[PDB]
């Protein structure tokens, strides 16, 4: 029983993290066989970072000025490319750490866990979500650039983001493995704002069922809804719209409680119009959005 | 910029995880040179849990019952002993990923990464703190004993909790690495209440300093108080009281942000007093207690 916001074990991506120094910008990189990825602002000055030409910036660079460590030994590099917004470095040695992995593009409502790293090294582990805007609300100073986001599925690291930027209002942007960013997010330091910051409706219904699960009922009323009556709260509280998809997804932690997918609508209907009351759920004074339908069996299962 | 509930990189903890088998109970081990520690309540069938005799248990036990797997691979148990509430089990391999390591007894307030594992296999990582009455509020299924609570301190990963107990309240109980329980807990299946869950008022101060460093300002008021008068307020509302060892602590912080703990102090009374009215700190609409001035200083600062 409990119930925590829960990153993957962090270790296999652990193994995958260098330093990249280009002139005088350290970041980080991902080191996935022969290959060192990333952010292509790597061969940025600061200055170079308000119109940046890439493409210009990059036929200045040779192999020999991409500084690349892991640990504390230099990786000799024998070829680069700019994919999108990423640098791949060819480095003469395979990652003998290298897990089994895949690039995947996430969608927004989608959670993953971040590794935080500072010079190649790794700091911290935190669960995100891909947020509707296609931000992350992420933990993210100066040098973290490079830090990636991933799932695990057993034995096999799908990596689906790597850090960029902070946008001006302390929210955070970047690109799949292929370097393209989530969103209409470039990386320029130029005016760049978020759209609306919209609550990911499936997660919260999740969390609601987790909740159920790990005692806290207290919010369950006598009420239902219809996905239409449901939709017009949630447009009026700036909540996804819900699917019969989103339904569909939380058929398992209906079979399992016994609640109705719209009947758990029609509570968090009623939280909307009428807030906690100065309650929690689980902890927590707000309607959590950063667990997926998949999060909550997984930990609510114990699955490895 | 951006401020998250972040757990230490679990990797050097993935490396010392086992299964430990005793007849028809399994859960987790930890395995540091060529000792692996488990809960004693491995040996126990879920009849002996009512009132079980550990010594009178284990006499029934020989090394060959105890059975350790790493990965796929069966360690040979060679001894074992009863430490207190803890099983070490000497095998004839030094776990070669064994990391620098301490055992510590860490102090209510004080937070630690938890690695919930499932037969010696990592399922996911989370930050807890050691709650003021010795309970963790985690996130443990059946098979989940054994799971470890870390610090690391650059190399040196400081093992502070083992997972032993589910209270009837769904919180957590367990042991430092010496296999004494925090608190009064016990490893028998009888009446155990929790006391008094008080908020830990230093890590609320600690994440207020955060807040502002972050850029959530709204609750900073024109106020102070005095120690005295601010215990008044921690009393009534079931936070621990503030010592001068506790202002000392947070001298950085209020170094770096040029707000006087006392200042911020007015400002946590208030919001006792008067509530969030609907407005949240960092994502949160409760005051979050699960950082340590400490935790706060490290993420701000980016330590790695
Ligand atoms: C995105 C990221 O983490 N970056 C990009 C900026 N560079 S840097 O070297 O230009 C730099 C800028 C500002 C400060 C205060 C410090 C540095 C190192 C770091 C990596
Ligand atoms: C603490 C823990 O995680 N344990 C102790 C209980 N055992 S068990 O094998 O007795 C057991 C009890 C109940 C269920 C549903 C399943 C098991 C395996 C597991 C390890």
């Amino acid at each position: 029983s409990g119930f925590r916001k829960m990153a993957f074990p962090s270790g296999k991506v652990e193994g995958c993290m260098v330093q990249v120094t280009c002139g005088t910008t350290t970041l980080n990189g991902l080191w996935l066989d022969d290959v060192v990825y990333c952010p292509r602002h790597v061969i940025c000055t600061s200055e170079d970072m308000l119109n940046p030409n890439y493409e210009d910036l990059l036929i200045r660079k040779s192999n020999h000025n991409f500084l690349v460590q892991a640990g504390n030994v230099q990786l000799r590099v024998i070829g680069h490319s700019m994919q999108n917004c990423v640098l791949k470095l060819k480095v003469d040695t395979a990652n003998p750490k290298t897990p089994k992995y895949k690039f995947v593009r996430i969608q927004p409502g989608q959670t993953f866990s971040v590794l935080a790293c500072y010079n190649g090294s790794p700091s911290g582990v935190y669960q995100c979500a891909m947020r509707p805007n296609f931000t992350i609300k992420g933990s993210f100073l100066n040098g973290s650039c490079g830090s990636v986001g991933f799932n695990i599925d057993y034995d096999c690291v799908s990596f689906c983001y790597m850090h960029h930027m902070e946008l001006p209002t302390g929210v955070h942007a970047g690109t799949d493995l292929e370097g393209n960013f989530y969103g209409p997010f470039v990386d320029r330091q130029t005016a760049q704002a978020a759209g609306t910051d919209t609550t990911i409706t499936v997660n919260v219904l999740a969390w609601l069922y987790a909740a159920v699960i790990n005692g806290d009922r207290w919010f369950l009323n006598r009420f239902t809804t219809t996905l239409n009556d449901f939709n017009l709260v949630a447009m009026k509280y700036n909540y996804e719209p819900l699917t019969q998809d989103h339904v569909d997804i939380l058929g398992p932690l209906s079979a399992q409680t016994g609640i109705a997918v719209l009947d758990m609508c029609a509570s968090l209907k009623e939280l909307l119009q009428n807030g906690m009351n100065g309650r929690t759920i689980l902890g927590s004074a707000l309607l959590e959005d950063e667990f997926t339908p998949f999060d909550v069996v997984r930990q609510c299962s114990g699955v490895t």
